[PDB]
């Protein structure tokens, strides 16, 4: 399959090389596979997730996406128009007030619940979840997302956007999970993403459309961006049979596209999330 005229970062996964349009795909797009998005909330009822959205969780006063930033992450997931996995269920769970803002033990917990709310769905291709916020480090935090990851989920979590080492905020510096910088359409490390020795891969994050709340679409930046294209490319890779959550980030590092990026410091990995696609 291939989508024209797409959203810079899509076309970006599937070509080995920059300034290309069009994002080439597996039909199978994702289905059967389920993705946890683990944020704001999500508008499920933004036409761009076709029914195919279900908030399952929430730790405040609604479910309702009042910030938008979830919205925008799932977009990228599986939205119809500007995601990766076009076919996957989106599951989404409120941890994050619509400031964007939340206390470290209910982030803990909605990682716990999503350990065991899976045993609940029929997701027969696997599940993944996204995780697109982050603070300093705390290893109550990390061992929450080494948890999730050993229950057979594959988690996917946001580098942080603060031109630092990884190492020093969680959970990105829990080394069990795969670990997302982010990159821009030139390949260029975006310059507010961090790096080191811990991050897993880079995927796109500078200027990256989306859907937002209110039925609309809007563009922003963040390693926020670049995680929902590496957890949508691992549930197409699931679907496909080509690897499991127990794998999957070194399974998307050792297909990446390697050495392309510039303004890569040394002990960071340079490689960008690639699917490898043969028509
Ligand atoms: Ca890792």
């Amino acid at each position: 399959a291939a989508q024209t005229n797409a959203p810079w970062g899509l076309a970006r996964i599937s070509s080995t090389s920059p300034g290309t349009s069009t994002y080439y795909y597996d039909e199978s797009a994702g289905q059967g596979s389920c993705v946890y998005v683990i944020d704001t909330g999500i508008e499920a009822s933004h036409p761009e997730f076709e029914g195919r959205a279900q908030m399952v969780k929430t730790y405040y006063y609604s479910s309702r996406d009042g910030n938008g930033h979830g919205t925008h992450c799932a977009g990228t997931v599986g939205s119809r128009t500007y995601g990766v996995a076009k076919k996957t269920q989106l599951f989404g769970v409120k941890v994050l007030d619509d400031n964007g803002s939340g206390q470290y033990s209910t982030i803990i917990a909605g990682m716990d619940f999503v350990a065991s709310d899976k045993n609940n769905r029929n997701c027969p291709k696997g599940v993944v979840a996204s995780l697109s916020l982050g603070g300093g480090y705390s290893s109550s935090v990390n061992s929450a997302a080494a948890r999730l990851q050993s229950s057979g989920v594959m988690v996917a979590v946001a580098a942080g956007n603060n031109n630092a080492d990884a190492r020093n905020y969680s959970p990105a510096s829990e080394p069990s999970v795969c670990t997302v910088g982010a990159s821009d359409r030139y390949d260029r490390r975006s310059s507010f993403s961090n790096y080191g020795s811990v991050l897993d891969i880079f995927g796109p994050g500078t200027d990256i459309l989306s859907t937002w709340i209110g039925g609309s679409t809007r563009s922003i930046s963040g390693t926020s961006m670049a995680t929902p294209h590496v957890a949508g490319l691992a549930a197409y890779l699931m679907t496909l049979g080509k690897t499991t959550a127990a794998s999957a980030c070194r399974y998307i590092a050792d297909t990446a596209n390697k050495g392309d990026l510039s303004n890569i410091p040394f002990g960071t990995v340079n490689l960008l999330a690639y699917n490898n696609y043969q028509a």
